[PDB]
């Protein structure tokens, strides 16, 4: 280079590309211990920002910057395992972006400025690679391949984000990105809870991922199909999709994924800072079709109520950011916690104040929908067609499964039973939603 050649003039600067596009800047004041997001001239008049609250202008404050940041980061013990690798201080977010940049949540990519890429290429897994992970989580992290971190999404449950093409895994490495996350299970039948969850909303005729079971040896995953990626067809190339989660549009803490934002404690209960249906809903006002958003939240929240979903947490709705505006994504880690009865639940997000899922009556869902300022009827239709159709969808789902042994048959017999009572039980009250009294 021509100009400075002190070292910070490439390390406190991670450049944004979209694709082959540099699109603007993150950079850290490593004085004032602060980030910054600036955005190029065309990309200001022809693209999107990060998120709502890093706007194009580039006056996006230090702190909305780093909540965004953290918002992509593993949630899981990957994070503890990235930050040991890189010898960092915890609060270092931006080395830790720096570490995952090329192959973050959306379509964005952080790249080191004036740094050569690491060569791109793939790193082809085989399963026995995976068993001795799954078999020895101690000996074999599954987070770390080659003595290297490989975790680039959130989320609390061990998973693996990889690049796959229906035979076999490999990460992606430089330009090339992942295009599928593989999820594992350290529940019993929790990757055939999500995938007959999933399957259901789909044969549903819902917007959601798509799911396949995968095997390892003898053990399951669930390979769920990205949306924020697509594999061109032909071709070694990653398109990507700009996402944010709810928390991110909404410019929360990853603290705030819940409502009750500091926990189940009964001293911290009436504390709902966090993601709400309220605040959820009120992100339809950026959206590019704000009433198609909100009958996908409605839809959303009566499909979770049916299959015993208490994890809808505000990481768990997301949108994909565009010039016209924000719009939903389809639908993921759906999952019927319900089926976990060593566990007492709560909503992630109350309706008419009430957390437990036992006691939503129809006079919940009609005081749900009045603050909301929707029409009852709306729900009323939705839930009504939704419990309706789930006997036939739930018998079409069945038949996705692979074979299964004793206890698995044993637990889908269980799923099945508990999802049809569910329905039948709203099905019991919803026409009395029109006539309740608020
Ligand atoms: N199909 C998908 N396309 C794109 N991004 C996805 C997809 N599925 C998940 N993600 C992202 O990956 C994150 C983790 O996936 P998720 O299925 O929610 O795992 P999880 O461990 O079950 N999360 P949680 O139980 O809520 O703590 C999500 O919060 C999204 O940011
Ligand atoms: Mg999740
Ligand atoms: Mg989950
Ligand atoms: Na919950």
């Amino acid at each position: 280079p021509r100009g400075s050649h002190m070292s910070t003039a490439k390390t406190l600067t991670l450049e944004m590309h979209l694709g082959d596009l540099m699109i603007g800047e993150l950079s850290f004041d490593a004085t004032a211990d602060t980030f910054a997001v600036h955005y190029t001239k065309d990309w200001q008049q022809s693209g999107f920002p990060l998120s709502p609250t890093i706007p194009l202008d580039g006056t996006g404050t230090s702190n909305q910057i780093s909540m965004f940041l953290v918002n992509l980061l593993p949630e899981n013990k990957g994070l503890d395992y990235l930050i040991e690798s890189l010898g960092v201080s915890k609060g270092n977010t931006f080395a830790l972006i720096r570490a995952i940049g090329l192959d973050t949540a959306g379509a964005i990519a952080f790249v080191p400025k004036g740094a050569l890429l690491p060569e791109t290429q793939l790193r082809p897994i085989k399963a026995e690679e995976v068993i001795q992970r799954i078999e020895d989580p101690t000996m074999w992290p599954m987070e770390i391949w080659d003595g290297k971190p490989r975790l680039s999404v959130a989320g609390v449950q061990p998973k693996l984000n990889l690049f796959y093409n229906g035979k076999e895994f490999a990460f992606a490495e430089g330009t090339l990105s992942s295009t599928h996350i593989v999820k594992f299970e350290k529940y019993h039948h929790l990757v055939i809870n999500e995938f007959i969850t999933m399957r259901l909303a789909k044969v549903l005729g819902m917007n959601v991922a798509n799911v396949d079971i995968v095997h390892f040896g003898r053990y399951k995953a669930l390979c769920v199909e990205r949306f924020d990626r697509r594999n061109i067809p032909g071709e070694q190339r990653v398109l990507r999709r700009h996402i944010v989660d709810s928390c991110q549009a909404l410019g929360f803490s990853v603290s705030k994924k819940y409502e009750r934002n500091f926990g189940t404690g009964r001293d911290v209960k009436d504390i709902r800072e966090g993601v709400s249906f309220n605040r959820l809903f009120s992100l339809a006002a950026k959206c590019r079709n704000p009433v198609a958003a909100k009958q996908d939240m409605l839809q959303w929240a009566l499909f979770n109520l049916l299959t015993g979903n208490a994890d809808a947490h505000g990481k768990n709705y997301s949108f994909f950011m565009t010039p016209s505006g924000m719009e939903p994504t389809p639908w993921y880690d759906l999952v019927s916690v319900d089926m976990y009865e060593d566990f007492e639940q709560q909503l992630a997000m109350a309706i008419d104040d009430e957390f437990d899922p036992n006691s939503i009556y129809a006079y919940q869902l009609a005081a749900f929908m009045d603050g909301l300022g929707l029409p009852r009827n709306l729900l009323i239709s939705n839930l009504t067609r939704i419990a309706r159709r789930i006997p036939q969808a739930i018998a079409e789902v069945i038949l996705m499964l692979p074979p299964l042994d004793e206890d698995e048959a044993s637990f889908v017999a269980h799923y099945k039973t508990q999802l049809l009572a569910r329905c039948e039980r709203y099905l019991g009250f919803v026409d009395e939603v029109r006539d309740v009294e608020v």
